[PDB]
C-alpha cells in the first residue's frame, strides 16, 4: 500500500496473509480474505506449489496468540485465467481446517445482491505490500481510501475490460496497491467489491482490479460443490 495509513490492529479480521511456495525461488507474497470458514479469496496469479494462510495478524514479524497458521490442501485457480491478458485474475483456496473464530479472525460473506458496481464513490483497500517502487513490504498491516474511476482513466491497460474488472485510484495522487498486495479486498460501503491485480511497473495510479460481481456464479459453484 502506496500513501496509506497503518490499520488499527486486528480490524479487519477477514484479512489474509499468503507465503507462496514454488520450486525454484524464495518465497513470494500476496493477501486474500475469509469467505468462509475453510475458503479464502485471492488472485490467480498468487497461485503456487504451495501456500500457507496467516489469519489474524497485524504486524507479520511478531508472534502472538491471535495468530492462525492454516494449511492449504487445495487451489482453484479460475479455469479461463490468461497468463498473457491477465483476465479472470480470481482463485479459491481451501483450507484443511475450519479456522477458529476469535475477536481477531472472522469471515467477511457476500450479501444477496450482486449489482453492477458504477464509477464514482470511495472505497477501502488493505495489504502488507510495498510502501514505495524501491521499499519492502509493510511489517504493519496498511490501508488507504481510493475513488472508482471511469473505465476510460485505464484505457492504456490495453487488456483491461470494464465488464470483467474496476478501475481504481485517482491519478493525481500517490496513494494505490501495489506489489504484495494482489488478492486483497476492496471495499465498497463495507462491502467486497474488489481484488487487487495488477497495475504499472511505476505504481502510477490508477491500477486495476478484479470486478467480483461477474464472478459470483463461479465461486458459488466451487463452494457448493466442496
Ligand atoms: C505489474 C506489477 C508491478 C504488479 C504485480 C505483480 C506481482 C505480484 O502481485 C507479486 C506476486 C507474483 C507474488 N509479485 C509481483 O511481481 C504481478 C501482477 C500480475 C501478474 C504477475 C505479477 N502485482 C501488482 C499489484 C498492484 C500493482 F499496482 C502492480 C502490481
Ligand atoms: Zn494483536
Amino acid at each position: 500500500i502506496i500513501g496509506g495509513t497503518e490499520s488499527k490492529p486486528h480490524s479487519r479480521p477477514y484479512m489474509a496473509y499468503l507465503e507462496i511456495v514454488t520450486s525454484n525461488g524464495p518465497s513470494k507474497f500476496c493477501g486474500g480474505f475469509l469467505i468462509r470458514r475453510n475458503f479464502v479469496l485471492t488472485a490467480a496469479h498468487c497461485a503456487g506449489r504451495s501456500i500457507t494462510v496467516t489469519l489474524g495478524a497485524h504486524n507479520i514479524t511478531e508472534e502472538e496468540d491471535t495468530w492462525q497458521k492454516l494449511e492449504v490442501i487445495k487451489q482453484f485457480r479460475h479455469p479461463k485465467y490468461n497468463t498473457s491478458t491477465l483476465h479472470h485474475d480470481i482463485m479459491l483456496l481451501k483450507l484443511k481446517e475450519k479456522a477458529s473464530l476469535t475477536l481477531a479472525v472472522g469471515t467477511l460473506p457476500f450479501p444477496s445482491q450482486k449489482n453492477f458496481v458504477p464509477p464514482g464513490r470511495m472505497c477501502r483497500v488493505a495489504g502488507w505490500g510495498r510502501t514505495g517502487v524501491l521499499k519492502p513490504g509493510s511489517d504493519t498491516l496498511q490501508e488507504v481510501k481510493l475513488r472508482l474511476m471511469d473505465p476510460q482513466a485505464c484505457s492504456h491497460f490495453r487488456d483491461f475490460d470494464h465488464n470483467l474488472q474496476l478501475c481504481v485510484g485517482n491519478p493525481r495522487k500517490t496513494k494505490s496497491a501495489f506489489k504484495g498486495d494482489s488478492g486483497g479486498p476492496l471495499l465498497c460501503a463495507g462491502v467486497a467489491q474488489g481484488i487487487v491485480s495488477y497495475g504499472r511497473s511505476d505504481a502510477k495510479p490508477p491500477a486495476v482490479f478484479t470486478r467480483i460481481s461477474h464472478y459470483r456464479p463461479w465461486i458459488n459453484q466451487i463452494l457448493q460443490a466442496n
